[PDB]
């Protein structure tokens, strides 16, 4: 098939620039075209075989600015393009896909922690509002399951969250649904085999290598095996049935490590290492 | 004879754990027990021999917590120990002392820009809140003067500011005094020979070299001789009648820069550089 892993900007002492690709078949890295502007605290998609940078900010030692840009990457040209920006910044931000459609979930804005969703149709380069979360959500996850959209965990303002709820496109509204076992802002959140995984992330006091799972018939989170390495701001995507978790922070170190799980043994092993250590990635699969 | 000056905490890409003194006397440096948690934006002052670190927040990879913690630090233990916490959460919060009392002025938590004062008495280990200021201010600068507190410049939510204001603790009200000559936020604050010193800053545009001071008869603000480097969020003190500038940002480096003030000839030198570059430290004398 030839699907590569693609990763998108991040932080290592500022936010970065940097498009590069996994084959996990050959264990190769390709280094692509870099981003036009640094980023880190973003998202990354696919939408018709584009890569989409959704939100995140340029720390540097300059300044900080938030983003509201959505950059879309072509790989048959190697070329960066800027898509219509999003109603407002949104750093830390939350993305799925929906029937070729973009949703932007939370994120901040300086101060300001967003209960506000958006929805970008790529065939009319457009952005509109669609109904808000029930709690306020930064350093959220995402998961798309039965066409229907979950936004997993984060910070609202003031707490750290194990709260989970459920967006219902066709009738356009949120329903809470069963809490997490553990508080998780900045963890990974994807779909394998009919079930949502929330992995690492940070509770308020550590950074975390549990990783958990929600049966959506049986409404239970369920611990499967912990990731070798404790992270927060990780990158996370599914390559042939595997989850492939990239970098993050440890509370020293910002990480280079790749980590893959395979649900069959319910073990991880670490499969590669990016070329330099780093936080906040966007990642997709094409 | 043998007084130090101490630095507690600071910024350089996450908030900081130090605590370090200087010696005038011989070029000397001391590394003295961490904070229990890290601080930037805080500020340092002196009662009966003990330091302490009043405010400020953590700013790590994980997220931005505002601090409400008082910390005490006794030198003859090198113990840090937990104190009764302000009201409310102050990042870069104001301090002065008056009668062995601590003033603990303005200052931010999340979007809220304070203009509330507190007073600390260690005797009772109790805060209670005391007349706000005229003015909202974080960024903002304290000088105490004939039994009188002074908040000098800052930055009110929307403008940065050159104005400033008086306190009265035996009325318990405040005066607007004549404004700076420069608008200032991150300015360092201090008292020398019966007049307050306004320090570097930012104007909104440029961090600042220029130093202004107030004579209190005169009711007037007076250029004198400006620092070699530009800085805001520098810590201030006074040490055997020179005025000592530590660190802080120029736009683009975080300086380990420590610049003396000589007023009898109206120069400035560099006398000493820090063990790392850092802004938002707290300073203190004993
Ligand atoms: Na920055
Ligand atoms: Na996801
Ligand atoms: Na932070
Ligand atoms: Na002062």
């Amino acid at each position: 098939v030839g699907r590569l892993i693609y990763t998108a900007g991040g932080y290592f002492r500022q936010s970065l620039s940097y498009l590069e690709a996994y084959n996990p078949s050959d264990g190769t890295w390709l280094r692509l075209a870099d981003l036009q502007v640094p980023r880190s605290g973003l998202a990354g998609c696919v939408v018709g075989g584009l890569l989409y940078a959704v939100g995140g900010r340029n720390n540097s030692p300059d300044g900080n600015t938030d983003s509201s840009a959505l950059d879309c990457y072509n790989p048959m040209t190697n070329q960066w393009s800027p898509c219509a920006p999003m109603s407002v910044p949104r750093n830390r931000i939350g993305v799925g896909v929906i029937d070729g459609h973009i949703y932007a979930v939370g994120g901040s804005h300086g101060c300001i922690h967003h209960n506000s969703v958006e929805r970008y149709e790529p065939e009319r380069d457009e952005w509109h509002l669609v109904a808000p979360m029930l709690t306020r959500r930064i350093g959220v996850g995402v998961a798309v399951l039965n066409r229907l959209l979950y936004a997993v965990g984060g910070f609202d303002g003031t707490n750290r969250l194990n709260s989970a709820e459920c967006y219902y496109p066709e009738r356009n509204e949120w329903r809470m649904i069963t809490a997490m076992n553990t508080i998780r802002s900045g963890a990974g959140v994807c779909v394998l085999h009919n079930c949502i995984y929330a992995a690492g992330g940070y509770d308020g006091q550590d950074q975390l290598n549990s990783v958990e799972r929600y049966d959506v018939e049986t409404e239970t989170w369920t611990f499967v095996a912990p990731m070798k390495h404790r992270r927060s701001a990780l990158g996370i995507t599914v390559h042939q049935g595997r989850i492939y978790v990239l970098g993050g922070y440890d509370g020293h170190t910002f990480l280079d490590s790749v980590e893959c799980y395979d649900p069959d043994t319910d073990t991880w092993s670490e499969v590669t290492r990016m070329t330099s250590g780093r936080s906040g990635v966007g990642v997709a699969v094409t």
